[PDB]
């Protein structure tokens, strides 16, 4: 009755093994080109060198933006595991009404946020931001109504497409400025991408809560990778650091 | 009559002069690669614009990418008989720059405070730029260059998404209504004009509050995607030729 | 005299009409070019070729990769002084779109589902384009733009065997003795039967096996003349039916 | 107990054999890796599928990618203390290489050969091998291999027209009514056609309208079986010759 | 008026010969273009130097890039309304090719070996091309073209060891006078123009007695990174338009 | 016991000291891993070479690509829990570095350099590490790094005329009958020549015709030893001076 779960994202594939409630443990692994075999030793040898033998693992659930890898994660969770595991897809249950035009459009990472959200924080108007590979914003309703949202590059993507496209400039680690005007260039990008989603988040968080939920009281919730560089300030009100893999879980007990 | 040329990471971007007031403007990419190929392209530009090639006397180059640089100058002299004025370290600018390392300033952050602060002589100044990058930058009203900020620009920041995120379109950039997307396309137009709206209105004040602490300031806005902007009263003036200006005055000052 | 313009992946196609007949033709590589590089080529083409750009009075666009759109329509204003025909969404075709999203259609499939009507009137048709792609649509004699089937092209085919690991003859021999024939046997060979696949699929699915008429277009058109493939060989089908779509909308 | 290894353009595809029947497969990609990485996989890859590595008695390899064969070589020394079979040039095969330059013929496609000719003896064979590329050999029932052809693979030809324009591979729809729909009837149909032209020009042109036996292996196979195009699905053709050819120079 | 052209893997070169000297020359980004648009920048790039299109009565092109050479044959016969004499399989060189695949011999490569046996006509010839790639190949006193070997360029060589490295820059090609940079920019081109210079050295002699075995032989070189070596007494002769010559001697050969 | 790991542009090399001697050395590919992906092959490259994890107690690491940087160190700490040693900017060497700024010698030129000075101790070195780059280092007796020469190595030189326009070999001639060939007697006697040329260059100027000791290191180092160009080749150089660092410090 440990469950496992996976978000095979853009930056990394993410997993971590709940018993029950509290994760035991978390890992990575690049989204590369893999096949069955290979994720399966992966999955494996990952688990038992962290105190953790893999014949326990009885429930497996995925959850995924990447289509590339979506067979060989399967088939090699009915080898090497034999569990046909739990695909986050449309459309399974949810709890959830998408306000989408297309609402297979809405990624399954978006809505394993907004399942998690929605159940840790029942009865509130959501802002939920997902500072990870890209910088996303999402509004849902107290009835549990995923409205939409907002998508902007990430902190490593806004730092790294400079360099990137940019003759004589160069790419910078990302960490808290405190000053904006920079006397260097490497200051500059610093100053510009810290300072530049500090103000997108304030922006996005006051156009959304006058325009989704017309001036009606919010909660604002936080997750990703960049989180944890923002809480000095303004801006959210929790730092939810698993609410994709929370509600993993929460989709696959919605479907067992 | 001069023919001023700005070098960025996406476009050259050209326009001669009649004095004071521009003739004519024009674009290319920041790519095709000759001296052969790019004179061809000047003269061919300018002739069927109704502007003798003969006519130009006078040629300025301001530069970000190296690469372009030797083959533009090598262009000039083949096809004009003219050396360009090179926007560079060691030429006369008149402003003292701020920085650790004043080579590392680029030169089209040089012309455009150059241009600044020559049409708003008494007055501190935020530059925005709003093209490969969007660009903050920081002038004193005593022509002090004290460095600024850099964000990723639009174009980059949709095309971002559009590379390093798999089942993610390339999207349009329009000055978005709806902060709520109901679409994949409609939530990256979204973010990216309200993230920047957001990004603009945070830096200005920030700037206001370091650099000058609450004195009096002139917004001046360029590039772009710069008039997507005018609504909110984010710039106080819209100058969409500033670089190009710059070049000029800059050749004024070293004639 | 009207310019007409069709933007391909790899090359844009240009040719002018003097009322009915193409006076000359012209192709530029579809790549990243501002309004003046366009406008620079667009008025040189035509000087250079016998024809002063100033006799153009009309110019048609149709465009199927819309990161040149701008800055053709662009090109055109700034250097002919013309707002171009732009075949796009809404504009009248003259057909009936039988596809889930009826925008999802490419601009170069309805400018050759038009012009092949018009010299075919009461026949229903399938037009075989040979180039990027290589397209098969399916068109009633009512007007009826059915669908149809999208494989790669010859190019394509040929250029993916050595990406990931030539040039495009008549093969005599599907038994090669060498690297360079096995691949050459394999484009010809099986592309030949891929139509032959969906020449008669198609023929059942889409005119329940009446009376058809098949046309080729392109430029790797010409290498199946000889097997009895396809009834005409027309290569400015999509010019035709720029200039076809301006005359509606004129 | 012998380790059979085919390294392939995407894919390294392993097997083990206990004589002549198969209780393991296994894949791994083909990149670019070093003989410790590709040492610990192995190992790996065997024990947690309850074969283990000290039972492994023989390693043999047929490399189509030069690349990979050094580090996976010595891989094999390092972890297995085995010196494995190399399927290459010169080696004993038993069939007659018709090809202008018989190096050319990759030791996949000898691989193949040797399998069929051994299960299948006395009689003219088209192995079809559904994988990176879909190709089709000649051989006779007097053990030549005589050539053949090579068209890109379903993978590819899916990707190719993704890749230079601005799915996922059984179509039973032949007009498409979505750009998502007409891109697997065009990939669908044009192959299976494909197919059929080059079996029956092959049947012809190497073995005259004598009886033939059509062969077929890859990982695109599958999708075929419905409309009679084969005789025969071998899926580990690729490694049966393998064996064998170790099983010739042993 | 003849018009040589060679389709390098970096440029299109070409030159218009007045009979035996150079009047004009050329350049264009080798890429794929069309037929139309290289018929454009060659009826351009000599209209805009002095020299009427129409004055061109011959063209000859040498080639190692296969898929610039369908248009550019095409741009000959639509534009100029001239059929190019093509340097490849068939015709006459005066040379016998000692490689195992004639074939497989560059064109450039062949159209050097006719200048050079021309411009030196008895004796056993090494010359080296410091163009993209630094190529060597031994000619003996009878034209037989024997082979030889092919380097890095210099800029490959300097290329090489900053994209293919994390924390590493890309160099200028100066002449250095230490072997002992301290500095990474300085020890990269003190790597960069020894390393060279040695290894032409050893490239040198290791064939003079392999290929001559020791007798009388003479070094030309041609190219862009010929003349950083002019002062070490490598080769006997600068030769800047080796190629062009070839291609209007093998044009001459065949006409 | 004690594990060194040398990070390279290509290859992350490791290596198992018990004492004075290395047990077992390793190689992983330079990419992009996480402190999971590179925990795992660490703990099961040791076990499956007879040498348990849990017996290793230090760690040290030089590196020249500070992206593999954090990974790597978070993979010490949490499956092995041994803080590792970085050879970086401020820790004790033992010498004396002539650049202009210290900094920017690369860690592993001071682990070359570090192991050359402890073997051979009152002498005047060369040495050579036939790498990614061929580099050459002037070292004094009285361990002043006196700085050098990179060269692009064997491997990127070749790749760069393919890339832009072969496995190696050591040639037995210059005269390339083949394009191959060439490639081939171009690369050999071309890096034969720099090594030639730098050594005699050096030897004159950073000594100035004093006795000196020549030292060979890296992957493609094995192929000069018939030239007379080397006096010693200790292929584990690099290994050694990350182990004599750790030694200095901590």
């Amino acid at each position: 009755s440990l469950i496992l779960c996976i978000d095979v994202g853009n930056s990394h594939i993410y997993g971590g093994v709940f018993d029950g409630d509290e994760i035991k443990l978390r890992f990575r692994h690049t989204s590369k080109v893999s096949t069955s075999d290979e994720l399966g030793i992966f999955l494996k040898s990952v688990l038992r060198e962290n105190n953790c033998s893999p014949e326990t693992i009885r429930k497996i659930a995925i959850c995924s933006v990447v289509p590339q890898v979506d067979y060989s994660l399967r088939s090699a969770c009915v080898k090497y595991f034999s569990i046909d595991p739990f695909l986050l897809q449309a459309g399974v249950k949810t709890g959830l009404n998408i306000k989408y035009r297309n609402p297979v459009e809405v990624g399954a990472d978006r809505i394993a946020n907004a399942i998690a959200a929605t159940h840790s924080f029942p009865n509130q108007n959501i802002i939920v931001i997902d500072f990870g590979t890209a910088t996303t914003f999402c509004a849902i309703s107290h009835k549990k109504a995923y409205l939409g949202g907002a998508i902007l590059p990430g902190l490593r993507l806004s730092a790294d497409a400079l360099s990137k496209n940019t003759a004589k400039l160069p790419s910078v680690e990302i960490i808290k400025t405190e000053s904006v005007v920079g006397r260097s260039t490497i200051e500059s990008i610093q100053s510009g991408v810290y300072y530049g989603v500090l103000g997108a988040c304030k922006e996005l968080i006051q156009r959304i809560h006058h325009e989704a939920f017309n001036g009606d009281q919010i909660l604002i919730l936080a997750t990703g990778g960049f989180a944890s560089l923002f809480d000095k300030q303004g801006l959210y009100d929790h730092l939810v650091p698993d609410l994709v893999l929370q509600g993993i879980r929460l989709a696959a007990m919605m479907n067992t």
